[PDB]
């Protein structure tokens, strides 16, 4: 008999991992009669939510709608976790999204060279906020941080939202942010972004220059954000899922969403996303090594 599709996104209200699938829901709502329910599960960089849907029953009925750190990026860092990613069904990616640098408005800087400078100016004392340990994010700013010789101080929270806030207050003075979350923010001077670490620009930020326009090309810094099945769920549940997905996401309400804040829908079937994951894994763990990437275990609040 009847249930509602639960989607655990294992980070706060507010951010782009929230806000995606949240917009894809209200267009599933017609193959799921029961409904949608968008469950915001906090904590731990991601890893929270996660283990709640790698325990739940593998029926397709719970899924963990998460980017990339539960998913393909922490057990690089982290050496006993309660999950193996390694183990989850892939169902989809939603969409991708570049990854910014961007910055309190007082800072006194208005491109990333000038931001390299300071930064070099004052050795250890810029604080980069971050999602947590092993989000993008985190991994973004390590990335910059090796390839400038900048030396930034780790402030994780919880997900983009509590960064957001304290980035908007001063309380800290930088963070590597998707896009999307960004944007509006950039739109009405209340934070800046100095750049877009792709190798195109964003068609939603088209004034603000890429990376590798600044000098420094390896920033190619594009986030996700996937649908995965607990293990074990079955082959034909994951595919009549991700279809419902992809229809979602070709439904002119979704798609503009997405597009007007630099989201890129994907939609892609399982065995895609199966591979993209473990291609995103072998390139973040570069980062981690080449980087030092290091775990931060003290906890922020914005
Ligand atoms: O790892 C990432 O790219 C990422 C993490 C958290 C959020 C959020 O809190 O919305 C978005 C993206």
């Amino acid at each position: 008999t009847p249930q509602a599709l639960k989607i655990i996104v294992p980070y706060p209200a507010g951010g782009t991992a929230d806000i995606l699938p949240r917009v894809v829901a209200e267009k599933l709502r017609a193959q799921f009669p029961a409904g949608v329910l968008i469950d915001n599960r906090t904590g731990a960089g991601g890893n929270i939510g996660a283990e709640a849907v790698f325990r739940a029953e593998p029926d397709g009925n719970t899924l963990l709608a998460s980017p990339p750190g539960p998913i393909a990026i922490n057990h690089h860092l982290y050496r006993k976790m309660a999950f193996d990613p390694s183990k989850w069904e892939p169902v989809t990616v939603l969409a991708t999204v570049p990854n910014v640098l961007v910055v309190n408005p007082r800072l006194p800087v208005k491109n990333v060279q000038e931001f390299i400078a300071y930064a070099k100016a004052n050795p250890g004392k810029v604080t980069y906020g971050s999602q947590g340990n092993g989000t993008t994010s985190h991994l973004t700013a390590s990335l910059f941080m090796q390839l400038t010789g900048t030396e930034m101080v780790h402030v994780p929270y919880d997900g983009t939202a509590p960064a957001l806030v304290d980035l908007v207050g001063g309380q800290i003075d930088v963070f590597f942010d998707n896009i999307s979350s960004s944007l509006p923010f950039h739109q009405a001077g209340k934070l800046r972004i100095l750049g877009v670490a792709d190798e195109q620009r964003s068609a939603a930020l088209p004034e603000v220059p890429t990376f590798a326009e600044q000098g420094l090309p390896s920033m190619n810094a594009v986030t996700w954000f996937a649908v995965v099945a607990p293990p074990g769920t079955p082959a034909a549940k994951v595919a009549a899922l991700q279809k419902s997905f992809a229809g979602a996401l070709t439904q002119p309400e979704v798609q503009q969403k997405f597009a007007e804040q630099g989201a890129e829908p994907r939609g892609w079937d399982p065995a895609r996303t199966g591979q993209f994951i473990r291609a995103e894994s072998a390139k973040w763990d570069r980062v981690i090594r080449s980087a030092n990437v290091r775990l931060d275990l003290e906890h922020h609040h914005h």
